RNA sequence: UUCCUCGUGGCCCAAUGGUCACGGCGUCUGGCUCGAACCAGAAGAUUCCAGGUUCAAGUCCUGGCGGGGAAGCCA
């Protein structure tokens, strides 16, 4: 066909410049096969160069003001008035069966595309790719190290702990949808007195039948009477010659490789990662690495060191080493790197890592998962990397976040991530109950429960931006009315059942329905929604914001629920419940992409 | 005290610099004779304040105010 012949056209085409034409896909994201026709055609329109036109085009903020607009301005037309060139282009703009409408409003045109030909290429394509539906593959193989949780061996894990966790998970599983090769890295916190704390403190309440039954349960105690020791005892004895003292020794013990006070951290060490392996199972998580502030080589830091005079970085002062990075920047100010008593620091063992990363992977980017507590820190090792010389120092980046704010260990205000998972478990667990018809037809209904309860813990973490503190409350996880994770539940649950009461029709006939037959205003508003999941990934992995892709999903389930309640698949004509099949099987299929990327495991029946 | 960050409807929160702003909660009015954990409709706007940059500012700049965070031997 005509129309034929352009798809093929438009989807070899390469008109924005090489620098986002490289980001340009008409083959698997209908919306930049829409930005290629429509510079196109714009461009014998207005004899303006289609590159141009091309990143002018800016999706909409609402389906009312069409699929796709440009602000006429913005292409720096001299001598013109905007309004009036919207209109005069508008006017003559082909459609051909590519859009519905082209409208001018203001300085913009508003470009409307053609949902019965958006259904014929999109739905399609979703019921055949499936889950790579919105992915794309890469040209050359890239690969990013993505450090995400990282807790301190030593505590339990609280509400606190989740954001990192779920961030670094809803990245890793994104960054592989688009092509990277990626390392899930667990970077734990399992040095310094911290540690050396433990030692001692296990020494004097260690129960060897207690650490049995559970080790962080067991160590948690310990660090807490051990801290309540030095904490109580006061500036009274001197420090070794009481207890903090014979504590910081230790750890210099366990840096000489003192085969006992290894033998012992290797210990506790390995008792926490076999159980965190489970703890992050259960939030569809599986680390590639369990690294570690103890797995920084020696010759990593011997080079560090080196570097630091070979650039005359650090300066001595009160009897420490550290960095003035003023020099470089204001902000960053001076940083610490060796202790007085010569014991390396979380600053100083961070550059370390991050040299036998690069030594061991070669990665074209690192990104660490660390709470905006920490922005300096970042900030500072970052820029010590960069004045070291190396060259891949750019390639790292910082994604932060805000506080869950309410928690406090002094005050015991601390609510552990366990507790809200299992209360929010028996919450939905009781919600489930009410309907005694449907639950008679779940066979776990226990742990579809927690599917459901985890995807209200996870939603309402993830509903803003990432930079956003936010108060704990029973109530965010506890609620399943309105915008939440059982909302996404439900609507993947009743899709499920919908195509259940009609398998009498298989998926292979909704690939070849009669699409002609989604005319109405509900259905149109779907298939439009279905065509921007494509964007939705690629702008996700530009913000790095999970909101990005939860903000899609609940415009995604808003309307199919609208459509749920107009569009019927049973009780119809063959043809047309086919069609309608074919719709709500490729809007189901989109919210479990969505779904699985966030970390959620998307229920049959609830 | 210095620096960073956030401020959007009674409460939470979205936004490529691109048309006085997306949703949810609360509240009002209706709908259970393929899943009502739902839907249809209503209503609610000093996008914190004063200026600035720009053809165009919720978005960028300076300052103020309020919340939060950080700031030479913790992580
Ligand atoms: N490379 C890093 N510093 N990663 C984050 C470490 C976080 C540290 N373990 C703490 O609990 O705060």
């Amino acid at each position: 066909a005509s129309t034929a012949n352009m798809i093929s056209q438009l989807k070899k085409l390469s008109i924005a410049e090489p620098a986002v034409a490289k980001d340009s896909h008409p083959d698997v994201n209908i919306v930049d096969l829409m930005r290629n026709y429509i510079s196109q055609e714009l461009s014998k329109i207005s004899g303006v160069d289609s590159s141009l036109i091309f990143p002018a085009l800016e999706w909409t903020n609402t389906m009312e003001r069409g699929d796709l607009l440009i602000p006429i301005p913005r292409l720096r037309i001299k001598g013109a008035n905007p309004k009036d060139l919207a209109v005069q282009w508008a006017e003559k703009f082909p459609c051909g069966d590519f859009l519905e409408k082209v409208e001018a409003n203001g300085p913009f045109i508003q470009f409307f595309f053609n949902p019965q030909f958006l259904a014929k290429l999109v739905i399609p394509d979703i019921l055949t790719r499936k889950e790579d539906y919105g992915s794309c593959k890469l040209v050359e193989n890239k690969k990013v190290i993505i450090e995400f949780s990282s807790p301190n061996i030593a505590k339990p894990f609280h509400a606190g702990h989740l954001r990192s966790t779920i961030i670094g998970g809803f990245l890793a599983n994104l960054y592989e949808k688009l092509g990277w090769e990626v390392i899930r890295m667990n970077y734990l916190g399992d040095w310094g007195k911290q540690f050396g704390l433990l030692a001692v403190g296990f020494e004097r309440y260690g129960n060897e039948e207690a650490l049995v039954k559970d080790p962080i349960h067991h160590l948690f105690d310990v660090y807490v009477r051990i801290n309540k020791d030095i904490e109580e005892e006061g500036d009274s004895i001197p420090l070794e010659q009481s207890t903090n003292g014979k504590a910081r020794e230790y750890f210099k013990r366990m840096e000489d490789g003192d085969e006992e006070a290894l033998k012992i951290w290797k210990r506790f060490r390995e008792f926490s990662i076999e159980k965190y392996i489970d703890t992050y199972a259960r939030l569809n998580i599986k680390y590639d690495v369990y690294s570690g502030e103890s797995q920084v080589s020696k010759e990593s830091m011997l080079k560090a060191i080196d570097l630091f005079k070979e650039k005359g970085l650090t300066h001595e002062d009160k009897g420490a080493v550290l960095i003035d990075l003023t020099k470089f920047n204001k902000k960053l100010g001076k940083a610490i790197v060796q202790k007085s008593d010569g014991t390396t620091l979380y600053l100083t063992r961070d550059v370390g890592a991050a040299m036998d990363r690069y030594e061991k992977y070669h990665f074209d980017k690192m990104i660490y998962v660390i709470a905006s507590q920490q922005d300096l820190h970042a900030a500072q090792f970052f820029e010590i990397l960069k004045q070291m010389g190396f060259e891949w120092a750019k390639d790292l980046q910082h994604v932060n976040f805000g506080m869950v704010q309410g928690m406090s260990t002094r005050k015991g205000t601390v609510v552990f991530l366990d507790n809200i998972l299992e209360e929010t478990k028996e919450k939905m667990h009781e919600v489930m109950k009410k309907n005694e018809n449907k639950y008679a037809q779940i066979e776990h209904p226990e742990e579809v429960a927690d599917l459901v309860g985890i995807s209200a813990v996870m939603i309402q973490d993830m509903q803003g931006k990432r930079i956003n503190n936010y108060e704990f409350k029973w109530e965010r996880m506890l609620s399943f009315e309105g915008d939440t994770g059982p909302y996404l539940q439900y609507a993947h649950s009743r899709l499920r059942s919908v195509e259940r009461n009609a398998s009498g029709i298989t998926q292979e006939k909704w690939i070849n329905a009669d699409f002609s037959l989604l005319k109405e205003p509900a259905a149109k508003l779907l298939i439009r929604l279905l065509g921007q999941y494509p964007d939705v990934l690629r702008n996700a992995i530009k913000t790095h914001e999970p909101t990005t892709v939860v903000t899609y999903l609940f415009k995604l389930t808003h309307q199919v629920s609208s459509c749920y309640d107009v569009l019927w698949v049973a009780g119809q004509t063959e043809e047309l419940a086919t069609a309608r099949l074919a719709l709500y099987g490729a809007a189901r299929q989109v919210l479990y992409n969505g779904m699985r990327l966030l970390g959620l495991t998307p229920v049959e029946r609830m």
